[PDB]
């Protein structure tokens, strides 16, 4: 957990991703803030956007999209080997911005959602199952280091 075949399959379906970084992030964002408003709550830069098709429209959302997976692709190429990436985005995230883990689990799935989504008939089961392993790692070392900070 995760095994070389998963972590293969894992940067396998984030090729799909690095095609269209902007477009994944974008979907992924839209995905999270309609499915759970009080997410968009945390950013002030997208509070204003009070319908999906103001999000659509929104090239910022675009930017911060593009932002955000970039990030996490970094992470996913080091295959758990991610101290040093991780520490910074579990601290700015607790300490600077207040999300609960809670919202990391939506994001996950909004993850998985997109990918079907964007790729439907080409997000084979085992693909789906190293995936979701692979979030989960990421999720578990973030919720570590939350717990250190006493966050939630
Ligand atoms: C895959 C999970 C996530 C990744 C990789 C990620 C990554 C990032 C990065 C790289 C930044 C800019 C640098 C920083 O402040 O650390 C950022 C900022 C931010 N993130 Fe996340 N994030 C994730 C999940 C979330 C979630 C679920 C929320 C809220 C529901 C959130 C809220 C924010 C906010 C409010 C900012 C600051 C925006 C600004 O001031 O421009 N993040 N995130
Ligand atoms: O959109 N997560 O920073």
């Amino acid at each position: 957990g995760l095994s070389d075949g998963e972590w293969q399959q894992v940067l396998n379906v984030w090729g799909k991703v690095e095609a269209d970084i902007a477009g994944h992030g974008q979907e992924v964002l839209i995905r999270l803030f309609t499915g759970h408003p009080e997410t968009l709550e945390k950013f002030d830069k997208f509070k204003h956007l009070k319908t999906e098709a103001e999000m659509k429209a929104s090239e910022d959302l675009k930017k911060h999209g593009t932002v955000v997976l970039t990030a996490l692709g970094g992470i996913l190429k080091k295959k758990g080997h991610h101290e040093a990436e991780l520490k910074p985005l579990a601290q700015s995230h607790a300490t600077k911005h207040k999300i609960p883990i809670k919202y990391l689990e939506f994001i996950s799935d909004a993850i998985i959602h997109v990918l079907h989504s964007k790729h439907p008939g080409d997000f084979g089961a085992d693909a789906q199952g190293a995936m979701t392993k692979a979030l989960e790692l990421f999720r578990n070392d973030i919720a570590a280091k939350y717990k250190e900070l006493g966050f939630q």
